[PDB]
């Protein structure tokens, strides 16, 4: 009992697949698929990734626990930025907790006052660097701004933002994120080596730290209130009784901005791709009527309750291009999938990627519809993840993405200066190709 | 002839770097007061032979490309400038090359500079220094007018439409972020698939088709031929001593490294100057500048600038003699050389570091003093902010003209004040500067 | 749970290694002593903990897969087993793999071995040292009767034909040559574009035709099924996973290879030693017992002879083994913390036994340098570990036995040997340890 | 006052067309030659290397004086195995007397006794290893193995074979070549990596050095009596004396005689096999039919005279061989003044090459270049064929070499047939010095009955 996943073909001798399948990770997966069927086995290195690209077995990737299917390892090269011991380095329980303070600091009730604040952010830069009747920008650039702008206006207190604001937190951010490699995970000895890198990390996050206890010792003194996402972290406690380390906090923090930076930044930058994009006149339109029908001001429920469509756009892009396009896990224990049994020690992995381009659940892939449903397939659709590891930010992103779009139609029209842009899978969180994300912009005169 | 000491406490595989990272000047300091001026270091394998002894810095800025080459010490930059291209490009494709920007920087060439420069820093400043007091960055204020008055000067209004000043600095931090000096000793590492590495290649893409798209329209619109010429013009003229141009992907890399070395170098001084200019220890300083910019009226010219304004000119250059940007000029040792009564092997890296010599309390006594009044010449040589001989800053006059410009114009509507201790500099990044987080400043306009 | 003291001296990058490559055994005698059985030294960024205390060996050798795991510690040899076998394959696909040379490997399995070992035995002598006597180098002789005996004992006769036992020393050679242990702590040493590493590749591709070439004529040449000798090829292919399916050529190339590797070094050196300490001066009483022992027997040996009846034969090779072990460094990833002694080891190092170092305690066996058949080896139950122990225990212990046992009591029969200076001392600075090579010049004398 | 070469398209960001050119060698040159020329400048990790494939341009980059074309940084990777200071890694003028003292080592006119020597190693080892009706062997390993026997025998005297056999030899040059890693000559910074090859190479040399040595001083102490002496290599470098009055060191020593050892090695057993190969495919029955009635007028003890110059196409075999498939495949110079090469310029810093590989492949100097024929022309074209390269580094062993290759072919060929098992192997690029892919050189050896 227990068969095998087929192991794809054409495999190098020690190098596996790792150049076939970096070069065009869509279409190789793509073509694999149809060979061997949705799971299939990958040679990257040594190492043995199993896909799960049946999308009617996902519930077997999400679902297991801990102890049978585990992210620690898989996500380890990630522990100069998080730091040692933190999310995913701690022990499970501890990593669990942890996860779980920074859920409940991203849950609809903290989200007071965020909606103006995100509007009053995008409308400072807008009125900044948007301030001719046409002008040629790069949209995604100006979305990475505006996304770490709100971003840090919500989940930032005053006295925070005063010592270190947006734009200087964004430097430490990039510092810390040179030394984010992703083949670590295929290569987890490059972590091992003399790299100035991990020496500017060490830095950024150590000055970083330094800040925050700086905030933290001055809140003490002035203590003899918004609370923010800091204020949060500082009270929460374990289930022991003790409290987390300044080390830690700063930790969670930093996963928190860089987590919903790049994601809410790619899923913005699409959409607006897309609504601009001349086959989408039809969404454009029906978009404006959704928000027409709003105030300059815009409320909580505004945006939460009475803007569906704004976003089934956010949903739809990321669905047609999801940001991370392979969710992983150490598989510690044999877990029956299909008609084959993953082994231990093999690298189990559902691509969002993959899935999402099944032409059964969503049949014609490469066109960017919102109005197709996502639901056709249960468990399809993982642009969030699900099960244990859920997007604990899918709210929140999604109020950004959804109030940043308002804001942004509401005052102006956009034009492509080329053919769509095409997602590049050189980057640790997949967005479009920024070369190609030249845009002209018009103004409301 | 023999070879210099060779500084000990040296790691099995490691080196000097781990003692060289925590502080490079302390340990240059250090070794020059043990061993003496030239002394020689090992970073991974590599022989690094420094140049400390300031009389011998002509055995260094002197010896042709045949005996000294910069060549594969640069080679980390060619994600920058591109393939085949500045110290990328074979050796006399390099000089041709560099010639032609050479030209293009020429005092000649500033015809309305001034003007220009003074326009867009006084748009900054009504723009964002409106108050009657506030508190910012300066170092990145610095930093945004810079760009600007760069753009505004060397690039046309056509290509100004396309690419704005803001949207260009934009395109050289994606360009910036794949640099890395490290290489030099640990070449290794460009080999290794890292993220920064293809943000590089594509930025530098972008900045390709920009130029591209804007000079065929140029073309186009070039047929009347009736009746100002920018770089990118000026470039595009450029003929090789064998009768070819240079391609448009030659003529992009020399675009951004021309943009990419002015940009760093001129902010941090600029800033720098400022910083001292606030200091409380620094007033007779500031009231002697004044006086000098205090005869000029609104709308300064070119000669008011170059000529009749030494005493900016000291404080700037005192700036970059104090904290100089550029910390470790490197070559690679094709032929021995003999410096000092030492002899520097082949295959080995030399290097002078203005950073070190720049403290020799000889030539400089009192070198964590920033003083304009000093003498620079009091050990002919030894000041070498601008590099030397043949690979001399051709961007200096350049340089000073907007460093000089800029302080005429704030200063003579603004006042500032520290909020802290003078900000140390920050060794750790490729172009040194003030610590930026120390950087935020009080203004002050009288009216 | 406290970790284990982690030997100071420790440079920047590095770590220990140049300390320990210069000296290994002196390095661990020094810290065995210093910070007592289990200690902790570092590789080039590697924490690997050694249990020392022979008194915890079972804590290295019991513990499942799932907690210690020997999958990546032994990765560097895939050039020579093949992509995805043995250690290279996944755990349930491994053990099974292994599971079937196992079989291939029982003592149900010695029909005629003993005297196919003898014939090979006295063809090389009656080729070699045929005058009255001669200077011989016997580790390098003793590789060829090995090798000799071994392709005699596995391979059938069609598989000889094409590769005889010279083209297949030939072929491990080659394969050998790319194996880079370092490999272990240095990984991206594998990566490098290294001539070794085209070598392997090459080598292990000719043995693959060959064996493909064999099976394919075996299929044609079956429509007879005349009564055929299954040697080690037929058995593997005659391998079945719990899943149905059938060892793949590419994997049933592997096992042979993994097999041929295994035994060929460590038989020979194991040999090599006993025939070393036999001719020494100060060893002549276990030389004079162990003859006893063999004048007995007839011309021709039986299965029966060297199993059950050369106890003392046996106890002299295994004491060459508890002197110096073939194997210095067995090595595991520990997946889960593991309590060792009082210490407990965190995940992520690297945990080793070296045989080396344990089978040098004076507590289990005193006297340490001295070879002696007489000694107790049980003296602390579990010091000795020559062939390893529990989930991975050795499982040609019982073929190379035979070997080692069939060949000293041939070689012995007709021949005497002398020294030329001191004995040899082990050398290190090999994959698999054994005596110096160059230190191996040897006198034999014809009986009679 | 010069044009530059034309760089070739598609260049990998930071790799350049190392990865392209690692699959493919031969191709991508004969492709890049089609496009551009032959004159073509390839872009390795950020280095330029500009090949001469304009076959007629040849003296251009064997001609040159040092100063002008260097190999000293480009050989560099073989410091380990040399030396420091030795050979290439040397001062030229101290190069140049070092190569000078293998040359007049390696002359014609120390061979008297030469030929004997090889037949009887050659003969030793077919009736050690072929002693049956026919056999199954893989041929290249078996020349090389006879290879390095006959070499040892010709220039190791007998007190050093003693102490040192061709087994225990060859030992130590598979561990000193360990190192040898050919990719170091783009990638330096990779010779400076702890690896532990290194560390095996320093410890065989040294070891090797320590062997010489005691022969040395013992040569020395054995001089007393003086008793008749026939010179080996050793010998000879000990007696060299340099411009300025001194001799070289057992380092030096130690140096030379490994260069010479392992030059000699594996060009001499990849042409001796290649030939062999060629010989025994049915292709080429009628040049067997030739070869074998050159050889069958000869007796059984061959003498350097009817080696020399009475085994005409013997030679045209084995020049065949190297002309088809060049063992030495790519020929390096460090430009350190520029080189007019045709009508362009080949600029100073850049790396120069001549692929005897590719000029090999020239349709118009060899027609039917894949076709191994030793009845063509290799004069067709003055200067196209450069297998035993030219100019200041031309190959002193050619004439040493030959004669083992032909001696090695008259002996073989005279007891044994072949046939292939297979098709004829395939080069594998894939080595230091290029031959037949070993895994397909398995065949059969039939002895004549
Ligand atoms: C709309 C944009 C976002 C997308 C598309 C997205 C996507 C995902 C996905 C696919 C996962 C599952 C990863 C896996 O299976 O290993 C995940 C988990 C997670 N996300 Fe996001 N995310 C978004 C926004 C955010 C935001 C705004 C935050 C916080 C501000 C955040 C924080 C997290 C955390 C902490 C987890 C791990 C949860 C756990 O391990 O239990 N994400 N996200
Ligand atoms: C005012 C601040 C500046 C300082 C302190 C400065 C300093 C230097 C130094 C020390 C060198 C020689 C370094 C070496 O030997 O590698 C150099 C060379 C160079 N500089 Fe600057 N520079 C400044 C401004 C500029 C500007 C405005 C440009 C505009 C293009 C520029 C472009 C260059 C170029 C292209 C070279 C290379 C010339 C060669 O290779 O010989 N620099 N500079
Ligand atoms: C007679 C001298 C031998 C000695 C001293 C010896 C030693 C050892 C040792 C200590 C181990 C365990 C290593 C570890 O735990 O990592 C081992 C495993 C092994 N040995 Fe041997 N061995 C000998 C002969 C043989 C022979 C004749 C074969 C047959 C080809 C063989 C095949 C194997 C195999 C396949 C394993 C791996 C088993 C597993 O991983 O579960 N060995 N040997
Ligand atoms: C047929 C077999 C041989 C071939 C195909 C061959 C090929 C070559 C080639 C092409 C070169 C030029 C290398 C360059 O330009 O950098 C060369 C140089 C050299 N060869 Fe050979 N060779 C052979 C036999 C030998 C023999 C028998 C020896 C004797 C030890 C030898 C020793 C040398 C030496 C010392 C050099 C360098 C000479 C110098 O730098 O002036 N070779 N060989
Ligand atoms: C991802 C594409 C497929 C290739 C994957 C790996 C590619 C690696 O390219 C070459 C990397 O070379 C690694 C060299 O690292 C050298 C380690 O140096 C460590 C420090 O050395 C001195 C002190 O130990
Ligand atoms: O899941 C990520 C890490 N991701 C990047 N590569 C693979 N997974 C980011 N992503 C998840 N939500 C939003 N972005 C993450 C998970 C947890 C965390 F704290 C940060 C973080 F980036
Ligand atoms: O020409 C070689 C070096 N060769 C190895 N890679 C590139 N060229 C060998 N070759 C030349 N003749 C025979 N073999 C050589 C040159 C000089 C030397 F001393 C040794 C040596 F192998």
């Amino acid at each position: 009992k227990g068969k095998l996943p087929p192991v794809v073909h054409g495999t190098t001798p020690f190098v596996g697949h790792i150049i076939q399948f970096g070069k065009d990770p869509l279409g190789f997966m793509l073509k694999a698929k149809k060979k061997y069927g949705g799971i299939f086995t990958m040679n990257i290195c040594g190492n043995r990734i199993t896909v799960v690209g049946d999308v009617h077995q996902h519930s077997k990737f999400f679902t297991p626990r801990n102890e049978i299917l585990s992210p620690r390892e898989v996500y380890s090269f990630m522990v100069p930025v998080f730091g040692e011991g933190v999310a995913y380095a701690a022990p499970y329980p501890r990593m669990r907790e942890q996860l779980n303070f920074l859920a409940e600091e991203l849950t609809v009730a903290k989200f007071q006052n965020f909606a103006p604040s995100i509007q009053h952010e995008v409308r400072k830069f807008m009125k900044a660097n948007w301030n001719k009747d046409e002008g040629e920008i790069n949209i995604l650039d100006d979305c990475s701004a505006m996304i770490i702008n709100t971003a840090c206006q919500c989940l930032f207190g005053e006295d925070l933002r005063k010592r270190l604001d947006a734009r200087q937190f964004a430097q430490l951010l990039a510092k810390m994120e040179s030394c984010l490699i992703p083949a670590a995970v295929f290569l987890p000895w490059i972590l091992k080596l003399p790299l100035p890198q991990s020496y500017r990390c060490r830095d950024a996050r150590a000055e970083l730290q330094d800040i925050l206890s700086e905030i933290i010792i001055a809140r003490e003194k002035e203590e003899a209130n918004t609370s923010d996402l800091l204020a949060g972290l500082l009270g929460a406690v374990y289930r022991d009784g003790t409290r987390m380390s300044q080390h830690e906090v700063c930790g969670m923090i930093v996963a928190a901005m860089f987590a919903g930076q790049h994601t809410s930044t790619i899923t913005t930058t699409w959409s607006l791709l897309h609504l601009m994009d001349p086959r989408n006149k039809r969404h454009l339109a029906k978009l404006h009527q959704e928000i027409d029908e709003f105030p300059a001001q815009l409320n909580y429920d505004n945006v939460m309750e009475e803007m569906p469509f704004a976003e089934q756009c956010a949903r739809e892009s990321i669905r047609r291009d999801p940001p991370l396009v392979m969710l992983m896990r150490k598989v510690l224990k044999p877990v029956q999938v299909g008609k084959y049994v993953v082994p231990e020690g093999d690298i189990i992995a559902c691509s969002p990627l993959l899935s999402h381009q099944d032409e059964e659940a969503f049949p014609n892939p490469r066109e960017w519809n919102p109005e197709r449903n996502m639901k056709l397939v249960d468990g399809a659709f993982c642009g969030f993840g699900a099960g244990v590891h859920k997007c604990i930010g899918e709210k929140f992103g999604l109020l950004q993405v959804k109030t940043v779009l308002a804001t942004v139609l509401r005052d102006y029209d956009f034009e492509l200066l080329g053919p769509l842009p095409e997602p590049n899978y050189h980057t640790m969180v997949v967005g479009p190709t920024a070369s190609q994300c030249r845009v002209k912009y018009i103004k409301k005169k």
